[PDB]
């Protein structure tokens, strides 16, 4: 599985039949159809105690991993019940500014999308949580090209150190708070992992407000490689999945 012509998303169903299931992700968010749900509580993002450990190129993206052994960086409230702990964050991006996001808003595509992955602490570990319908909560953040995002520069400067698949680098004292938009207004819907095994265990929380990054910052993303060191160079670009059928599900809005 990958994002090329021969292993791309249109092929994923052969090894992961769930790819054509009922609650697949990402999806187009139709703002005129989304239902404002007054019963929706404000998101509760507590990341002041976050502990980042490292960053790695897994051959389809780069992940910034976090120590999830204690309630240090947690998400609650919103449509959620209980506590979800931050385990990692990664991005999806394009070859040009016109594409790259997973979710789309009224069919508009962003230059990239940020996913903050969190797992429900009642299930005791990540691997158990993926087996549950309310097992994960993912915070989606859209990225538009404009002004630089100061809080993202620390991520950009280390990309050189992890150019190819399998490389990783110590990455401590990174504060996720520098990646959040001013508003916490969101859309939510039941869905799935955006990559294989594509398990339908996620409560998606997509924020309405995009963060802007500079052309120079996204450029640095486009320099990563899908290949391992010593293999022909395959730039890491367009690592995003096309929108899937909503099939009955309803998208609620907090605003
Ligand atoms: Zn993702």
């Amino acid at each position: 599985w990958g994002y090329g012509k021969h292993n791309g998303p249109e092929h994923w169903h052969k090894d992961f039949p769930i790819a054509k299931g009922e609650r697949q992700s990402p999806v187009d968010i139709d703002t005129h159809t989304a239902k404002y749900d007054p019963s929706l509580k404000p998101l509760s993002v507590s990341y002041d105690q976050a502990t980042s450990l490292r960053i790695l190129n897994n051959g389809h993206a780069f992940n910034v991993e976090f120590d999830d052994s204690q309630d240090k960086a947690v998400l609650k409230g919103g449509p959620l019940d209980g506590t979800y702990r931050l385990i990692q964050f990664h991005f999806h991006w394009g070859s040009l500014d016109g594409q790259g996001s997973e979710h789309t808003v009224d069919k508009k595509k962003y230059a990239a999308e940020l996913h903050l992955v969190h797992w429900n602490t009642k299930y005791g570990d990540f691997g158990k949580a993926v087996q549950q319908p309310d097992g994960l909560a993912v915070l989606g953040i859209f990225l538009k090209v404009g002004s630089a995002k100061p809080g993202l520069q620390k991520v950009v400067d280390v990309l050189d150190s992890i150019k190819t698949k399998g490389k990783s680098a110590d990455f401590t004292n990174f504060d996720p708070r520098g990646l959040l938009p001013e508003s916490l207004d969101y859309w939510t819907y039941p869905g799935s992992l955006c990559t294989p095994p594509l398990l339908e265990c996620v409560t998606w929380i997509v924020l309405k407000e995009p963060i802007s990054v500079s052309s120079e910052q996204v450029l640095k993303f486009r320099k990563l490689n899908f290949n391992g060191e010593g293999e022909p160079e395959e730039l890491m670009v367009d690592n995003w999945r096309p929108a899937q059928p909503l099939k009955n599900r309803q998208i609620k809005a907090s605003f």
